[PDB]
């Protein structure tokens, strides 16, 4: 198989809305995510979530809940990318743009599906009715997925 390398993803899910990243700078700039990036040495997985939360966001939290974890593999790439997902309805602070990252508030009804990476539509859905998944997806580039598994799983 690929090396992997670990990276995080936290989606900040409440009743009515969730709040994106607009990544604002370079190639793959206009592309609304969720907040993460590597988990660094010796932390856990979780901590490594919530530190890149608060550089990238400014926003703090108590703890996570962990909902899925996605492989990615791109063309011409040897490394995977193995992601690990976590939510949290409970924040207690603002939102900061910074000059790499927007945060903006999205109502649950839009979803701004087509400014995120592909593989989200197959997965936010089953974040967003509480269910815990495993993926993997395969990319041309930025745009294009050749193969993808996804699966609800009962515990992550
Ligand atoms: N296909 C995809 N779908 C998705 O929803 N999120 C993806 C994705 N591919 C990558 N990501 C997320 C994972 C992680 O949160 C982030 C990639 O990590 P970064 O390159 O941002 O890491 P770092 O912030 O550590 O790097 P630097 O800021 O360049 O030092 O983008
Ligand atoms: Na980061
Ligand atoms: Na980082
Ligand atoms: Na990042």
């Amino acid at each position: 198989m690929k090396a992997s390398r670990l990276y995080t993803l936290v989606l900040v899910l409440q009743p009515q809305r969730v709040l994106l990243g607009m990544k604002k700078r370079g190639f793959g700039a206009g592309r609304w995510n969720g907040f993460g990036g590597k988990v660094q040495e010796g932390e856990t997985i979780e901590d490594g979530a919530r530190r890149e939360l608060q550089e990238e966001s400014g926003l703090t939290v108590d703890a996570l809940h962990k909902v899925g974890q996605i492989v990615f593999e791109f063309v011409g790439e040897p490394e995977l990318m193995d992601v690990h997902v976590f939510c949290t309805d409970s924040i207690q602070g603002t939102p900061v743009e910074s000059d790499e990252m927007r945060p903006c508030w999205f109502q649950l009804d839009q979803i701004p599906f087509k400014d995120m990476w592909p593989d989200d539509s197959y997965w936010f859905p089953l974040l967003l009715q509480k269910k815990k998944f495993h993926g993997y997806f395969k990319f041309q580039g930025q745009d294009t997925i050749l193969d993808y598994t996804l699966r609800e799983v009962d515990t992550v």
